[PDB]
């Protein structure tokens, strides 16, 4: 039940601050989060590596958590700060979590999230609505001094809504008013347009490319703080940073793993077993889908020990014969799965 | 959507009125149920077969149903009599189906369920309650002419209280008692003791012994009317009865296949294809629940084809080894879905 002693069950985290490129199909940033199950973004971003030394600075008692769906990037923020409470959000839907339901798993209980947002309605969960941030002191009386946000809005122009709404509430909340300029809202973003200026008296410090974050899209997190309003990054920018990253660095494994997560993942995608290779150094009645998810872990099985790198994440992608057959026939939701209990594989190798 | 039509789906049923034994360890009585998937209880019992005549002397328009699960009883009524109404009641508990799941599946809406029972304390679900056949014309102002219970109570002698509870109810109902003694009771009943009188002015008319009842037990349905009190079965009388039935008798498969229904029941045991016979006249992937399964449906499909009785089920049994590793291995639930899987082979099969 330690905080600190739960931290050996997540990776370590390699990120980047502000021609060669690898062409894969599955979601290979998923190698390393085995030990998790309902979310998995606590794996890619994390606020003591990130912004450790802003932590420090400004001591936050309490921190405010928005679009948090299954809540494990708040469950890392848990182990690392084992005294900090917690004030959660996150879009009241049937398509997404609502309720920390990996922070409770992790953790064990909502003891230290004083406001789960439990008896809220779709307009008070919703980032982009007034009425959210006028509800966020209902519990916690403590000032917004560091917001994370991870909200996957539909229509990605909704970050600008909930960013003028932040900037609204902090310049004018009887609690927040009182820390000045200095309150900071740590947002992820998509770059849906190059060079964007941010709303008036809005400022980003630092943007952030993480390793954890899937290749081919712009996905970036930005540390917004009130001042002189400043562009937002672009496509371009962010994709050499996360391609600089995928040659240079490798993928890091958790020290500890926790086998009660990785038999969850693997009956998760299928209800089938995982196998020890016996080296020593019919199937008719599966289906169509269940064929091809054996068929991908069978391979990564015969396949030999490398390490946990792009360049050999290809190289798996690359010796597999039906690898159109499987994207197609396996959901967004399948391969991320797949790719959990396929890290576990690579890791469990020799 | 026509109710007459989708009667196909379901199996003629035999039954007994009121030294060879078999020695089999799985719930056969589920071989013809393979195009049902909440409930089942609909392909042992039916009104128009047992009790028909007495559908026609007194013609219900509204059928009060206790005890009632997912439905599937009153689902195939509502094919047979496709003109009648339904009062629906059923122990509202997690454990169990307190809403006409299957009845919604096999006739679409629950439009003819004037009073589906939503809306109700646990107290106003149990028949054993007093305040349950209180609220029981809280809709229909029909008197309790047919009244069908298959409640499944956990202490067996809660049947009497609610038999005591019918009467008390018929004898005290401003609507009920206008129709004097002719009011029927049929319900399910498990004989633990031998020759028990039935409570004060209740009397069995007809003790029903079904072949879709199960082998090993006493179960059988018992109409009750109001008369001079009378005596119940016994566990021997019920036996010998249930016994002559699965000698002579062979199991009835229903005329017609519901596809998405066979399809439902091999998804529901484990997420795995069925194979047709090529005659035409490694498994380490698997867990050791999903290998017994298989092997066993592996089992049934290399075994030839025969007829739908005991005599052909016991030689089923006794061709296979591990078969006390494949009753201790899988669940009472699972085994069920397993016959519903096995019949459909067997039917199926050449
Ligand atoms: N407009 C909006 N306002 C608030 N939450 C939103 C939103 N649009 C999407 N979301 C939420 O954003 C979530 C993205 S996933 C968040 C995962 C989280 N960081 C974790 O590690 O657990 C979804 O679950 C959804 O509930
Ligand atoms: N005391 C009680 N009062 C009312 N219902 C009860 C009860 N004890 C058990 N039950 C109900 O009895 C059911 C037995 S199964 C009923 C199946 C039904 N004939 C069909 O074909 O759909 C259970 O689902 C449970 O909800
Ligand atoms: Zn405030
Ligand atoms: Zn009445």
């Amino acid at each position: 039940i330690d905080p600190t002693e739960q931290l050996a069950y997540f990776p370590k985290i390699t990120f980047e601050r502000l021609t060669r490129n690898y062409m894969i199909l599955l979601p290979w940033q998923h190698v390393n989060r085995y030990n998790f199950v309902f979310s998995s973004t606590g794996c890619k971003v994390s606020l003591k590596t990130c912004i450790g030394k802003l932590m420090k600075d400004l001591n936050p008692k309490v921190l405010y958590f928005i679009g948090e769906g299954a809540g494990n990037w708040m469950a890392r923020t848990a182990c690392e700060y084992p005294d900090i409470k917690f004030v959660y959000r996150s879009l009241k839907d049937d398509l997404d979590h609502h309720y920390p339901l990996e922070y409770q798993r992790v953790i064990g209980e909502l003891s230290r999230i004083i406001d789960s947002g439990e008896g809220l309605s779709m307009e008070t969960t919703d980032a982009t609505q007034k009425t959210h941030w006028d509800l966020i002191h209902r519990v916690s009386k403590d000032a917004l001094l560091i917001t994370l946000c991870d909200a996957e809005f539909k229509d990605r122009d909704d970050f600008f809504k909930m960013v003028i709404l932040w900037r609204k509430h902090v310049l004018s909340c009887r609690i927040c008013t009182t820390y000045g300029t200095d309150l900071y809202l740590f947002a992820k973003y998509h770059a849906k347009d190059c060079n964007v200026k941010l709303p008036f008296f809005v400022r980003s410090v630092a943007t952030f490319i993480m390793q954890g974050s899937k290749l081919s899209g712009s996905e970036c997190y930005i540390l917004l703080t009130l001042g002189h309003h400043n562009n937002l990054p672009c496509h371009g920018e962010i994709q050499n940073s996360k391609m600089k990253i995928a040659v240079a660095n490798d993928f890091y494994a958790a020290k500890k793993l926790d086998n009660k997560s990785i038999e969850a993942n693997c009956k998760s995608l299928l209800s089938g077993l995982r196998i020890p290779i016996n080296k020593k150094e019919e199937s008719k009645w599966l289906t169509n889908k269940a064929n091809t998810i054996i068929d991908w872990l069978e391979h990564i099985l015969n396949s030999p020990k490398g390490e946990l790198n792009y360049d050999f994440f290809e190289a798996l992608e690359n010796t597999y014969p039906n690898m159109i057959k499987l994207i197609d026939n396996l959901g967004n939701a399948e391969i991320k799965k797949l790719i959990k209990v396929t890290g576990y594989m690579l890791v469990s190798k020799k």
